[PDB]
């Protein structure tokens, strides 16, 4: 019933803790391979990943009640779990719930340090639906390079899911966009980190653009993976969790 699940170290002996939000259509078994590799590159931090329900719901406006309720979930149950100093990963689609899970930290006062986010630029533009069909979704996917079900069961969930994220995650950015055209987001004492693999086809122009994650929080770091594409969390999981450990060195005082 909790909406975190514990996959690496203890937070009875940790010096810090990591929750972790999964790629689109994903949840915390895409984190299965970084967590293995936590004790080894990055000793001190214990890690959750966030379950994802994809609660159903009718509008945007409901979209948008739920991102708030699940963040505030998610925040629940990390403090009731841990007082350690956090760190907020997120992978592509899933770094919308973590600026909302960031900012309810924040609003919180909890000891929330930084915030990773792997995969993923700020939206800055009112974005656009997707009305493409399930076989123009898988198409684009395996241009890509995403790891696609074979299974058409497994399609069909993993294309609700896809889709549902998809959605999630472009209201929460419409949102924030809203937000920020009336001089309303405020911009959180919190670094940021972009980990993007230089080969990854769906953030165009990071080397510029990574910087405006400082609508978010400040200052903002770039870190590049030489020869991965998009799917970090599938082909260098080991470079994320040190990234993670690095993290936490950088703000550990
Ligand atoms: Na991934």
């Amino acid at each position: 019933s909790s909406s975190i699940v514990l996959m690496a170290g203890d937070p009875a002996t940790a010096k810090a803790v990591v929750v972790c939000v999964a790629n689109a259509a994903g949840g915390p078994v895409n984190f299965v391979d970084m967590s293995r590799a936590m004790p080894e590159q990055a000793s001190d931090v214990a890690m959750f990943g966030v379950k994802l329900p994809r609660t159903e719901v009718d509008s945007d406006g409901a979209m948008l009640e739920e991102v708030r309720r699940l963040s505030n979930a998610v925040c629940d149950d990390l403090l009731a779990a841990t007082d350690l100093p956090a760190i907020v990963f997120a992978q592509c689609n899933g770094s919308a719930l973590a600026l909302a899970i960031t900012r309810e930290l924040v609003r919180r006062s909890a000891d929330v340090r930084a915030l990773c986010i792997g995969g993923a630029l700020m939206r800055t533009v009112t974005g656009k639906r997707d009305t493409r069909t399930d076989d123009e979704i898988l198409a684009f996917l395996g241009k890509a390079g995403s790891t696609l079900p074979a299974q058409p069961d497994e399609q069909a969930f993993f294309l609700h899911d896809f889709r549902y994220d998809g959605w999630l995650a472009d209201v929460y950015y419409n949102h924030l966009v809203d937000l920020m055209s009336r001089g309303a987001l405020e911009v959180v004492d919190i670094p940021v980190w972009c980990l993007v693999g230089s080969e990854d086809p769906l953030v165009p122009n990071y080397p510029v653009r990574f910087q405006d994650w400082s609508h978010i929080g400040r200052p903002v770091q770039l870190v590049e993976y030489a020869g991965i594409g998009h799917y970090l969390l599938r082909d260098c999981p080991e470079a994320i969790a040190r990234a993670v450990g690095s993290v936490w060195e950088h703000v550990s005082c």
